[PDB]
């Protein structure tokens, strides 16, 4: 079973996605905001705007296949990073906050970037994902925690490791 896209095609491996929420009501799709001490926009949030598709995010396999099969690690890069950064590559990194979505000014190992899953929710007809952040040591995987949504004092939505408002996500084919 491979990853479906919000139109009920398949997911084409390194084709571009907005990530966009299952509820309209929870904001708008995946973007960059600046925060903290952060030079340019290295923090991913949502957008609070309900109409907005956000950032087109390609969404790339571990595996060089046409399509993406749906236990598959995946690395998530924005089509259009800001200038910034050092690559197009969201992973998880530390902040003041906890552990954190966020781009990077550092070039990063294939190991702090495919660390990624998409997990299905049981059933709608639309399919719906939940995202899956996963531990790597050599060949082994651990995808025991989720990405969600904390919302900081200035009101940004950022995206973090926590149990609190796990994403759930369609995935819509930009062009």
């Amino acid at each position: 079973d491979d990853l479906v896209d919000a139109e009920g095609n398949l997911v084409e491996n390194g084709g571009t996605y907005y990530l966009l929420p299952h509820i309209w009501a929870h904001g708008g799709g995946i973007e960059t905001a600046k925060t903290g001490n952060e030079p340019c926009p290295l923090t991913v949030v949502r957008s609070p705007n309900e109409v907005s598709k956000g950032e087109p995010i390609r969404i790339s396999s571990q595996f060089l296949s046409l399509f993406i099969p749906r236990g598959s690690l995946v690395a998530l890069g924005f089509a259009n990073p800001p200038s910034c950064a050092a690559s197009p590559w969201a992973t998880v990194v530390d902040s003041p906050q906890g552990p954190a979505v966020k781009l990077s000014q550092q070039k990063l190992p294939e190991k702090d970037i495919l660390v990624f899953k998409f997990e299905k929710v049981s059933h709608s007809n639309i399919h719906v994902y939940k995202l899956l952040y996963c531990q790597r040591d050599d060949e082994d995987v651990k995808c025991d925690q989720y990405i969600g949504i904390h919302r900081d004092r200035n009101g940004n939505r950022r995206l973090v490791v926590t149990e609190e408002n796990p994403l759930e996500l369609v995935l819509l084919k930009a062009k």
